[PDB]
């Protein structure tokens, strides 16, 4: 054996939030700096911060405020699955406080318009796209900001991500003052997993892509083309929090984690993610739930490697609308149209490592995913496994 080290301190659990209402970052813009809390998003690709007075908002970018802001005469739209906003673009010195030691001009797109995008309490004002420029808007001109404080520093093309459920509600006040995680730039800290680093090639730069190729519910194989777990598409997304699944894949998931629950009956608004469930404090069944595997493609081939997560992960901890003394949640699994989506609800059993360097992304237990004393999470490897690439969904 040998003791891992933790070697990036000054960044974590930098984070804050949960995962119903995403996962932020502190961070400054212009000059004087401009502190704004910006939500953790590997789902896009685009730098935005609320400009203009809004409902939700407490605070916000303003430009004319700024010696270094510069306009770039341009507009932006912007529509994510759900939520959308029109921005003005334009550049700006941006750093982050606990983050590396760095101040970078980045392209910013002021946020004058939305719809169903910030969220009430959420404590951000903004949101940080970490994927690729490919699905940048208004095109892959607009340079992602990671891209920028790779050009203009030595912080290595890589960064990870801790996100830390409580496995509890939390309330406004403990919200804002609970650690949310860490998101460590530049680096991988030892003291953020344990057990081993499995990686996950990046099938395309784009989203953050990758291949699943077999898919278990307590040990059984939902036994599906392994080529429908990713149509049209499988991604790492923090920006959400369920885990979604393409529509058929959903079917049969619901089914087989129904028929593994079966002792116990639950309501179709409890599947359909919309109601939530209680039970008597500290008496969730736990056990009868089943634990749910993901094969991902490995790095060598013929080769693969799978992921664990328990019910305390698909399961989301949600106050009960009488505030009483259970313990409640929502099932955080729903169908999908646009592909598989890991979302912060699988994030938060493990501590993922987007190697964009290598292209590659990298997967271990994390230190902080919620579990009993009889199961946890899991990162388990090597299996032999034949046609992957069959896997991945081609239009
Ligand atoms: C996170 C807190 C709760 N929310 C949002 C509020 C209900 C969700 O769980 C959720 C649910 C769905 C069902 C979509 C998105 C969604 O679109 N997330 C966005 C970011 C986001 C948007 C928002 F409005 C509010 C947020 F909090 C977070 C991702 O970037 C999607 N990546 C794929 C994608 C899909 C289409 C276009 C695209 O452009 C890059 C990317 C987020």
């Amino acid at each position: 054996a040998a003791g891992r080290r933790g070697s990036f301190v000054e960044m974590v659990d930098n984070l804050r939030g949960k995962s119903g209402q995403g996962y932020y970052v502190e961070m400054t813009v212009g000059s004087p700096p401009q502190t704004l809390n910006i939500l953790v998003d590997t789902g896009s690709s685009n730098f935005a911060v609320g400009a203009a007075p809004h409902p939700f908002l407490h605070r916000y970018y303003q430009r004319q405020l700024s010696s270094t802001y510069r306009d770039l005469r341009k507009g932006v739209y912007v529509p994510y699955t759900q939520g959308k906003w029109e921005g003005e673009l334009g550049t700006d010195l941006v750093s982050i406080p606990h983050g590396p030691n760095v101040t970078v001009r980045a392209n910013i797109a002021a946020i004058t318009e939305s719809d169903k995008f910030f969220i009430n309490g959420s404590n951000w004002e903004g949101i940080l796209g970490l994927a690729y420029a490919e699905i940048a808007r208004p095109d892959d001109s607009l340079e992602p900001f990671f891209d920028s404080l790779v050009k203009q520093t030595h912080v290595p093309n890589l960064f990870s991500l801790q996100l830390c459920g409580a496995g509890f509600p939390l309330n406004q006040s403990e919200v804002l003052a609970s650690v949310g995680g860490s998101m460590i730039i530049g680096g991988i800290d030892h003291s953020l997993y344990t057990g081993s680093l499995w990686y996950t090639p990046i099938r395309r730069e784009w989203y953050y892509e990758v291949i699943i190729v077999r898919v278990e519910i307590n040990g059984q194989d939902l036994k599906m083309d392994c080529k429908e777990y990713n149509y049209d598409k499988s991604i790492v997304d923090s920006g959400t929090t369920n885990l979604r699944l393409p529509k058929k894949v959903f079917e049969a998931a619901v089914k087989s984690i129904k028929a593994a629950s079966s002792t116990e009956k639950f309501p179709d608004g409890f599947w359909l993610g919309e109601q939530l469930v209680c039970w008597q404090a500290g008496t969730t069944p736990w056990n009868i739930f089943p634990v749910i595997s993901l094969y991902l493609m490995g790095e060598v081939t013929n080769q693969s490697f799978r992921i664990t997560i328990l019910p305390q992960q698909y399961l989301r901890p949600v106050e009960d609308v009488a505030t009483s003394q259970d313990d409640c949640y929502k099932f955080a699994i729903s169908q999908s149209s646009t592909g598989t989506v890991m979302g912060a609800v699988i994030m938060e059993g493990f501590y993922v490592v987007f190697d964009r360097a290598r292209k590659r992304i990298g997967f271990a237990v994390s230190a902080c995913h919620v579990h009993d004393e009889f199961r946890t999470a899991a990162v388990e490897g090597p299996f032999v496994t034949l046609d992957m690439e069959d896997c991945g969904y081609n239009i």
